[PDB]
C-alpha cells in the first residue's frame, strides 16, 4: 500500500472548471491513486505545494508536432508550459500515412523535411515513436492533403472518384490503427480544389470508427461564414465531432465579426457538437502567401530561403529598402515565413472566452524565428488572459486546457485529476505564471511552472526539462 508520490496542500484543480480544493494527490505508477488528506499514506517522496496550484496536464489540441516529437522527445518548448499531450496531424498534414515521390508538397514542410517521411503506415509512426517515446503523449489525426498527396501527382484539381476510394481505405487503415480522426486544410493551395463532396467521402468511414473531423476553414477571411457552414455539414451529414480549427477572423475587413462567428454557430441544425480551439494571440503564422500581402497591418519575415538577410525584419521595412512594393518584395523573399498581425484583440478576447473554444498553440516547430505561441500559449491563457485582464477565471482558463480538450477529442483517462486516471499533472503559481515570448525575443521559456509530471514521472522540475520520456501514444 505505499505509493511514489504526495503532493500536499496544493490548491487542486479538477479540470472540469469547478471551484480548487486544497488537498492531497497521491501518484503510484502511472496514476492518481488518492485524493483527499493523505497525511497516513506512505510516500516514497513528499512535495510541499503550500501556495501553489495543482492542474491536469495540458493538452495541445492543436501541434503540427508529428516530426518534432521524434525529432526532439524532450518537447521543451511544451513541457515547459505545462503541457503533456500533443494532438498531431492538424490543417490536412500529418506524418503517416504518406509516401513521398519529388517533394513534400506545401504545406508539409511545416512538419519536417522531405527526407524524414518515413512512415508509408500509421503504424510505421507509432513504431517510431515507441524506439524512445517522448515527454509528451501523442494522440495523431491523419491528414487530407497528405492522404490526397499519396495517390495524385497533380494536386491543382478535385481528386477523382477512384483516387477518393483509395484515400477512403487508406483512412480506415489509419484509423483501424489508432489515428483519431481526419484534419483538413482547405485554405491551402494543394487542397483548395477538393470540393465539399471530397471531404463528404471520408464521413462514412469516420461515423464508422466513431472518429473526428477537425478543419482549417476553407477561408478565414471575408467569406468565413461561407466556409463554417461547410463544416457544419460534415457534423450534419455523419453525427461526427467537429473541430474548427484556430478560429479566427482575419483582415481588416473582418475586424470586430467575432460576434458573428459565436452566432453562427446556432446554425448546425440537429446536432450541437461542434467544437473550437484558438491561441491567445492577435497574430498568425505560415508560410509566406502573397494572397495575404497588405499594408493594413504589420506583417513580419521569420525566415527566407531566397533573402536570408532579411529574416526578423518588417515587411514593409523591406520593401522600403528595397525600392518595390510590399506585394513584388514578397514575391522575392518566397520561399520564406512570416507572421501577420492581422486580427482584433477585442475579436481574440471574444473567441477566446467562447466556452466551446479550447486552447490550442498552433505552434510551428521548424520555423528558426517562430510565433511566440510555440513557447507561450498556455501560460498566457493563465496569466495574462486570466489573471491580468480577468476575462475568464483561473479554474476556466484550466478547464480549456485540460478537461475539455479531453472529452472533446475522448481521450481515455486524462485531463481530469480524479482517482484512477493517469498522473499528467502540472505544479504552478498562480500569481507569477506567464508567457514571456514575445515577438522579438519569441523562444524565452515561461514561468511560474514549478513541476510538470507525465504519466506519474518528472518531466520538467525547478526550469529543468527531464527525459523521462514517460509520454503514450494514445491510440483510439
Ligand atoms: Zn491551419
Amino acid at each position: 500500500q505505499p505509493v511514489d508520490t504526495i503532493i500536499y496542500q496544493a490548491k487542486v484543480f479538477d479540470g472540469l472548471g469547478n471551484a480548487p480544493v486544497h488537498m492531497d494527490v497521491a501518484i503510484k505508477g502511472q496514476q492518481i491513486v488518492a485524493l483527499g488528506e493523505l497525511s497516513a499514506y506512505q510516500a516514497t517522496e513528499e512535495v510541499n505545494a503550500d501556495g501553489l496550484c495543482l492542474a491536469p496536464g495540458f493538452i495541445d489540441v492543436h501541434t503540427h508536432d508529428d516530426l518534432e516529437v521524434l525529432r526532439n522527445p524532450e518537447m521543451a518548448a511544451k513541457i515547459s508550459q505545462g503541457v503533456t499531450t500533443v494532438i498531431t496531424g492538424n490543417c490536412g498534414i500529418s506524418a503517416a500515412p504518406a509516401e513521398l515521390a519529388n517533394d513534400a508538397p506545401d504545406p508539409m514542410n511545416l512538419l519536417g523535411e522531405k527526407a524524414e517521411f518515413k512512415f508509408a503506415q500509421l503504424r510505421d509512426y507509432i513504431d517510431a515513436y515507441k524506439v524512445q517515446k517522448a515527454n509528451v503523449n501523442v494522440a495523431a489525426l491523419v491528414g487530407h492533403t497528405t492522404l490526397r498527396n499519396n495517390v495524385m501527382a497533380d494536386l491543382l484539381r478535385p481528386a477523382t472518384a477512384a483516387e477518393i476510394t483509395l484515400m477512403q481505405q487508406q483512412l480506415d487503415l489509419a484509423l483501424s490503427q489508432g489515428a483519431l480522426g481526419l484534419s483538413t486544410g482547405l485554405a491551402y493551395k494543394n487542397a483548395n480544389q477538393a470540393p465539399s463532396s471530397e471531404v463528404h467521402a471520408f464521413g462514412e468511414v469516420l461515423k464508422k470508427h466513431d472518429a473526428l473531423y477537425t478543419t482549417h476553414l476553407r477561408t478565414e477571411f471575408d467569406a468565413v461564414l461561407d466556409a463554417m457552414d461547410e463544416a457544419f455539414a460534415m457534423e450534419q451529414a455523419f453525427d461526427i465531432k467537429v473541430i474548427i480549427s484556430h478560429l479566427k477572423c482575419a483582415g481588416k475587413n473582418n475586424w470586430g465579426r467575432a460576434p458573428e462567428l459565436l452566432a453562427k454557430f446556432s446554425e448546425q441544425g440537429e446536432h450541437s457538437k461542434c467544437s473550437c480551439d484558438a491561441y491567445p494571440y492577435a497574430a498568425s503564422s505560415s508560410t509566406l502567401d502573397l494572397n495575404q500581402v497588405t499594408d493594413d497591418f504589420d506583417i513580419f519575415i521569420t525566415w527566407s530561403d531566397s533573402h536570408p538577410e532579411m529574416a526578423e525584419q518588417l515587411l514593409a521595412d523591406i520593401a522600403k529598402q528595397w525600392g518595390i512594393s510590399l506585394l513584388d518584395a514578397a514575391k522575392q523573399l518566397q520561399p520564406a515565413g512570416a507572421v501577420y498581425h492581422g486580427l482584433n484583440e477585442d475579436d481574440v478576447k471574444t473567441i477566446l472566452a467562447f466556452d466551446k473554444t479550447m486552447i490550442g498553440s498552433d505552434g510551428l516547430p521548424c520555423d528558426p524565428h517562430p510565433h511566440p505561441r510555440l513557447w507561450g500559449s498556455f501560460p498566457r491563457v493563465l496569466g495574462h488572459y486570466s489573471r491580468e485582464q480577468g476575462i475568464f477565471s483561473l479554474a476556466t482558463a484550466i478547464h480549456k486546457m485540460t478537461g475539455l480538450s479531453a472529452a472533446n477529442y475522448r481521450l481515455a483517462n486524462r485531463g481530469v485529476i480524479k482517482v484512477g486516471h493517469f498522473a499528467d499533472l502540472v505544479l504552478f503559481d498562480a500569481d507569477e505564471i506567464i508567457d514571456n515570448a514575445t515577438f522579438v525575443e519569441s523562444a524565452l521559456p515561461a514561468s511560474g511552472i514549478h513541476q510538470v509530471w507525465t504519466n506519474g514521472q518528472t518531466t520538467f522540475k525547478d526550469k529543468r526539462v527531464l527525459p523521462a520520456y514517460s509520454g503514450q501514444f494514445l491510440t483510439s
